[PDB]
């Protein structure tokens, strides 16, 4: 018979980002925003295997860009059969540069991350089973296994946070802080704890689209068999909350714009510099800990605090950007800083931006 719904235990900010990280709407604005057709793939309906089919496709056409196989137009026509793309119901574009099949490797990235957000989202069979059932906002929470603290204004970090922002977002429509929270996935604790003897640690900007936000509160940043980029096969932050915030897709509510990002601690220890783009790159050079793809400019080093975290001293920039006379003439305008083993970053913070 029916079944108690408990009261909801959150804030009514965590209840919104709850909301908001597994929106039905949110993913299917996502994918209408990647090109996907959504009527032919609803969200029910996304599978592993249909993303694995995909990879394949791109991988074969990858192949080819690299015979007497199948041209480009026919390889093209089989990922965009095992993908359903919405053109206006005319005939989707070969994929037939390295920009593109890049392009379309990263959509099927965020595609895998709601199929998580959904495969997580499943009745379990003891939930079919008990007589009372948490309220569906703490339901949702509990999955992520990761807890969530929101921060007040009087919080020991939330000034040099708000100073981190402001200093280093865009000079004209900074982002608006509405709130953070503090992260603390347990099950990233343990692999960043071997990386304690790792100095040079920096808080980092990522950030991201909001349909992927739960797969990292789940999961932790990721590198993936099919991620790349101006620096290779990594994850990649930035010390400017503007660059990152150039890859935040937000979603429209009510009357603003709503986009969240995360502050990461990341271990660079041993840095090596590049000025020029390195697709190829899938490691740091041996001896050294990260790649800094380095800006023209950076936040004023003067200018950099520290945060103590779980007993570790923490750099965060806290100055304007500067010119850096020595990368002016990088091809990289603002730096890139890269990992490439998911240990070496912990995330700290998530803020709401408008
Ligand atoms: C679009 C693919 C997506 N990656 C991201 O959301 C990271 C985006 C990002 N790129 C940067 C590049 C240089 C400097 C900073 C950033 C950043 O803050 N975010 C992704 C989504 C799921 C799994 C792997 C990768």
């Amino acid at each position: 018979s029916m079944k108690r719904v408990q009261p909801c235990s959150l804030d009514p900010a965590t209840q919104k980002l709850i909301t908001n990280i597994f929106s039905k709407e949110m993913f299917k604005n996502t994918m209408a925003l990647m090109d996907l057709d959504v009527k032919k793939m609803p969200l029910g309906k996304l599978s592993k295997q249909q993303i694995a089919r995909g990879f394949e496709a791109l991988e074969a056409l990858e192949e080819a860009l690299k015979d007497g196989g199948q041209s480009l137009e026919e390889l093209s026509s089989h990922f965009y059969t095992v993908i359903p793309h919405n053109f206006g119901h005319s005939q989707p574009p070969p994929i037939n540069s390295p920009e593109l099949l890049q392009a379309k490797k990263d959509m099927l990235l965020v595609l895998a991350d709601i199929e998580l957000a959904q495969a997580l989202q499943a009745v379990s069979e003891q939930e079919k089973t008990v007589e009372e059932v948490p309220h569906p906002l703490d339901r949702d929470y509990q999955l992520l296994k990761c807890q969530l603290q929101l921060l007040d204004s009087g919080a020991p970090e939330y000034k040099v946070i708000q100073t981190y922002l402001e200093q280093t977002g865009s000079n004209h429509r900074c982002p608006t802080l509405q709130h953070i929270w503090k992260v603390n996935q347990e099950g990233e604790e343990d692999r960043f704890q071997a990386h304690s003897k790792l100095g040079n640690r920096k808080l980092l900007w990522h950030g991201t689209n909001m349909a992927v936000v739960a797969a990292i509160l789940t999961s932790g940043l990721r590198i993936m068999p099919h991620s790349g980029g101006r620096v290779g096969k990594g994850i990649y932050f930035a010390s400017e909350n503007s660059k990152s915030a150039g890859y935040v897709i937000g979603m429209k509510c009510g009357a603003h714009h709503v986009g969240y990002m995360f502050l990461g601690e990341v271990a660079l220890g041993r840095e090596h510099h590049i000025n020029t783009d390195n697709p190829s790159l899938k490691s740091p050079p041996p001896g050294f800990d990260s790649v800094i793809a380095r800006g023209h400019t950076e936040p004023d080093p003067t200018q950099d605090t520290e945060l103590e975290l779980d007993g570790q001293q923490v750099v965060v920039p806290q100055g304007q950007p500067v010119p850096c006379p020595e990368f002016s003439s990088s091809t990289f305008s603002q730096s890139e800083y890269l990992i490439y083993q998911e240990s070496q970053c912990r995330l700290r913070y998530l803020l709401e931006v408008h």
